[PDB]
């Protein structure tokens, strides 16, 4: 009112400046990207950390740090063929630009005759499409302390004017503290006002998308809102074998709530599984705000959350031991780089 008062707008004011400064830090990365920040002989190839049809991931250390860091190494032809350059193109300029908690972290960045580099943070832990499969299904409690995480790396990600048209479990990954981090964006993009391109998995697009009319940053906060149902149902919301089908339940609107479902956690999911985004919570006059203010998340420390400071629901297994158990098995060749530059021209952004 006088002091107390003073101490949220106070508090908003700093916020505001957080947002302000990292908004700034961002565009200047976004408009002016960096490129081949490192070099391939200024890395110690440790091991193959696993392959993909792209190329492939190694666990590499810096000659003069000593960190480990995870290089995905991709093949420009491959990566072509495959037609994925716009996507990769992307996926690499947001990333060396963006920077939060709860986001993947790109450490440097480069490419030769042959392949695009991308040496990546060094983390250890699953993801968490296996782990919901694995434990089946979340506690509230716990949901919750995904969805928190969810929901600042989004109000992040918004104040940038970025729209992660992808969330889902696949793309989300628990590291060794128990924390999210978000690994994916080749679909996500830079854009104030709406955009028509559909994308993104078919259980978790928002009605206004499949409805093709054009769609805003409100698609993310239901797709928040069909995560946070999958974790504590163990199923997400609207399912059938064929597309088509999926997208009838979600144009309609028709949610089935699990009875186990506290009456907050019902709520939430009304508001934010909102056929009409217009009155879609998080897209409304107080945005993140009315998430972050209803009754489920009452007991949510944004600020701890935010500072990683409250207990995960538990730790990844794969520190202390295994017993051979907790590997096996990969392609150890050698990487050969062309004298002749490959593809030069489509990734010439890189």
């Amino acid at each position: 009112g006088n002091a107390a008062a003073a101490k949220k707008g106070s508090e908003q004011e700093s916020v505001k400046e957080f947002l302000a400064k990292a908004k700034e830090d961002f565009l200047k990365k976004w408009e002016t990207p960096s490129q081949n920040t490192a070099q391939l002989d200024q890395f110690d190839r440790i091991k193959t950390l696993g392959t993909g049809s792209f190329g492939r991931v190694m666990l590499v250390k810096h000659k003069e740090s000593g960190n480990h860091y995870a290089m995905k190494i991709l093949d420009k032809q491959k990566v072509v063929k495959l037609k994925q350059i716009e996507h990769t193109l992307n996926e690499k300029r947001i990333l060396q630009a963006v920077n939060f908690p709860f986001l993947v972290k790109l450490e440097f960045s480069f490419k030769d005759n042959s392949n695009l580099y991308m040496v990546m943070e060094y983390v250890a832990g699953g993801e968490m499409f296996s782990h919901l499969r694995r434990i089946g299904r979340f506690s509230e409690p716990h949901a919750r302390f995904y969805a928190a995480q969810i929901v600042l790396t989004f109000e992040y990600l918004h104040s940038l004017d970025l729209i992660y048209r992808d969330l889902k479990p696949e793309n989300l990954l628990i590291d060794q503290q128990g924390y999210i981090q978000v690994t994916d964006f080749g679909f996500a993009k830079r854009v104030k006002g709406r955009t028509w391109t559909l994308c993104g998995t078919p259980e978790y697009l928002a009605p206004e998308i499949i409805l093709s009319k054009g769609y805003n940053k409100a698609v993310d906060w239901w797709a928040l809102g069909v995560l946070i149902y999958q974790m504590a149902a163990g199923y997400p919301p609207f399912f059938a074998d064929q597309p088509i089908q999926i997208y009838e339940k979600i144009v309609s609107g028709k949610v089935r709530f699990p009875s186990h479902f506290s009456s907050d956690l019902k709520d939430l999911l009304r508001n934010l599984l909102q056929v009409d985004l217009t009155k879609r919570f998080g897209n409304l006059k107080n945005g993140v705000n009315d998430i972050k203010n209803h009754k489920w998340f009452a007991t949510t420390d944004w600020i701890a959350i935010y500072q990683r400071k409250v207990e995960a629901p538990f730790i990844p297994k794969f520190k202390g031991p295994g017993d051979t158990s907790n590997f096996d098995d990969y392609e150890e060749e050698e990487i050969r780089v062309s004298i002749n530059e490959k593809c030069g021209k489509e990734f010439t952004e890189f």
